């Protein structure tokens, strides 16, 4: 309870630092349910540049132990945190956990808003084939075949996020393409999203997550997130972040001398919505060194 205090206070400091906009309240009723998983968790704090001269700030935990998968979803339910309000995504978690074998549990929340998203990891891969059953977006159905021939296809991951109403599918980096520039240069390409700079593309080879997001209002692919580990401060491309977001590199509050962060580049239709950068730090340190 001393660990949960000094989480409290580091992410509302980070939030007036850079400009996000908080809520007492809602942190408060946030950590009142969920603070001890927080210490005994995986956990990152997250800065992310949708808006210009403020960033954005986010929390969020992952709990990998077996003998207490679910417990995520029942507290977020009895707490009233999470309410079944009859959005399409409000249905997803039961299915999910009914459909697939879990091994990974975890929670996302926005600083002024609460609760804003749950994830959930199967066991193995699964092909994406196996999740139609569920009651996905029409066009994660409908996008298939794109999904097959840019070998998006090898699921492990959802991520159901409530305050948009939307889905983030996750998939493994199983092809030799995917360890390639030009794969991700014709990806972009073919999803008419904003180019990514050449640095971006040479760093992407690394072995990282990709995650797409399928909205239930869009006939289309909305997003679509890459995820990059970084040991620390010193291999973090900071040419690639705006100056808010490099000062949360080096100011960014973890439990260790030099922690860990991974990284995430969001790309959306050119000239629109969804190009923005995420940072996440490894407040433990002790999720980026997992493989």
């Amino acid at each position: 309870m001393n660990d949960v205090n000094r989480i409290r206070t580091d992410i509302i400091n980070v939030a007036k630092t850079f400009g996000a906009e908080y809520s007492e309240k809602v942190l408060d009723e946030v950590f009142q349910v969920f603070g001890e998983q927080f210490a005994d968790n995986s956990f990152m704090i997250r800065t992310s540049n949708k808006q210009p001269d403020k960033l954005g700030c986010y929390f969020r935990y992952h709990e990998e132990d077996e003998s207490q998968l679910g417990l995520a979803w029942d507290i977020a339910r009895k707490s009233g945190l999470l309410s079944d309000q009859g959005r399409p995504v409000d249905q997803l978690i039961p299915e999910i956990c009914e459909t697939f074998p879990i091994m990974a549990d975890g929670v996302d929340f926005d600083v002024k808003h609460g609760l804003a998203k749950i994830w959930q990891s199967i066991k193995g891969v699964v092909p994406v084939q196996d999740a139609f059953k569920l009651s996905l977006p029409a066009s994660v159905t409908t996008h298939s075949d794109f999904l097959k021939n840019h070998h998006l296809d090898a699921l492990y991951a959802f991520g159901i996020d409530y305050h948009h109403s939307s889905v983030n599918l996750y998939f493994d980096t199983y092809h030799p393409k995917h360890h390639t520039s030009e794969y991700y240069k014709n990806l972009l390409q073919d999803l008419q999203f904003q180019p990514p700079s050449d640095e971006l593309l040479e760093l992407l080879t690394n072995n990282g997550e990709i995650a797409l997001t399928f909205n239930f209002a869009s006939p289309r692919i909305e997003r679509l997130c890459f995820y990059l580990p970084f040991l620390n401060r010193e291999a973090v491309p900071q040419n690639l972040l705006n100056p808010l977001l490099k000062k949360y590199i080096n100011e960014a509050p973890a439990l260790v001398d030099n922690p860990g962060f991974i990284l995430g580049w969001s790309f959306g239709p050119q000239g629109g919505k969804g190009t923005y950068t995420k940072v996440d730090v490894d407040y433990h340190g002790r999720t980026v060194p997992l493989f």
